């Protein structure tokens, strides 16, 4: 099996398909987990999220390659058997955005943060389709997120990169953070090179009044935690300033 350098293991209720692992959060929730082989380190796991919606599919996040996002692609044929509506990323990097042609090739409409599309060729990533803006509270205006469904989409502000967006999955209890926050037992905030270090803080506390009950919080490289994720994320934060 696959043992990341960075990312969570394997466990019970792992399911690998091809280079990727898939994980059941809810009935109609599953994280898709792909890895980066860096050479002379290892394995690094990003994990986005798939979304069943009556009788369609939504994805957040790409895969960190093209590949690997056609075989997300490919499972969600497998194991589902519904078409994808749509896809939001939620930043321009690329184990965010890094499978866009994939997605663009299927036929699926992206969004993305304005921000992030404005970002993305500055970073070596396919811009979104379709762009996402947000109001002074950081909710999504409606009306760039037609037909979302259940993906609700909040801007918090500020933190691991200016761009980074969030998403609760309305009629659960998960909450996807991405590259923002990082587990309960986290020694680091990650790749704060892009980071606004001043105001991560306030952003991942707003994330958490965001998704108030929201009991399963998943992010991008380690397993779904507890709301724990979010404080422990804000307490390293406080650390910055
Ligand atoms: C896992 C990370 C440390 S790397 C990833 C991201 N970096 C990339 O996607 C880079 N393309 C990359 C370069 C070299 C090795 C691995 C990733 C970033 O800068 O936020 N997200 C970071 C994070 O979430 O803290
Ligand atoms: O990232
Ligand atoms: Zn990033
Ligand atoms: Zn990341």
């Amino acid at each position: 099996e696959i043992r990341p350098t960075i990312g969570q293991q394997m466990e019970t209720g792992d399911q690998r398909f091809g280079d990727l692992v898939f994980r059941q959060l809810a009935p109609n929730v599953w994280q898709h987990t792909s890895y980066l082989d860096m050479p002379g380190f290892g394995a690094v796991a990003s994990n986005g999220l798939i979304v069943r919606d009556g009788g369609r599919v939504l994805v957040v996040d790409t895969a960190w390659t093209d590949d690997q996002t056609a075989q997300i692609l490919n499972w969600i044929k497998q194991e589902i058997n519904l078409p994808v509506a749509l896809a939001v990323v939620t930043h321009a990097h690329q184990d965010k955005m890094g499978g866009m042609d994939a997605l663009h090739a299927a036929g699926i409409a992206t969004y993305a943060n304005a921000l992030s599309n404005q970002l993305a060729p500055q970073e070596g990533m396919v811009a979104a389709q379709h762009s996402l803006t947000f109001a002074a509270n950081g909710w999504v205006e409606p009306a760039t997120a037609p037909n979302f469904g259940p993906l609700k989409v909040f801007y918090p502000g500020p933190g691991h990169t200016s761009d980074n967006i969030t998403v609760g999955i309305d009629g659960t209890d998960i909450a996807f953070g991405g590259c923002l926050i990082k587990d309960s037992k986290a020694k680091s905030l990650g790749n704060l090179g892009d980071a606004d270090t001043e105001h991560y803080a306030a952003s991942a506390r707003a994330f958490g009044a965001a998704f108030p009950k929201a009991s399963m919080i998943v992010m991008s490289h380690s397993a779904p935690d507890s709301r724990a994720a979010i404080t422990h994320t804000a307490r390293m934060a406080d650390k910055l300033r």
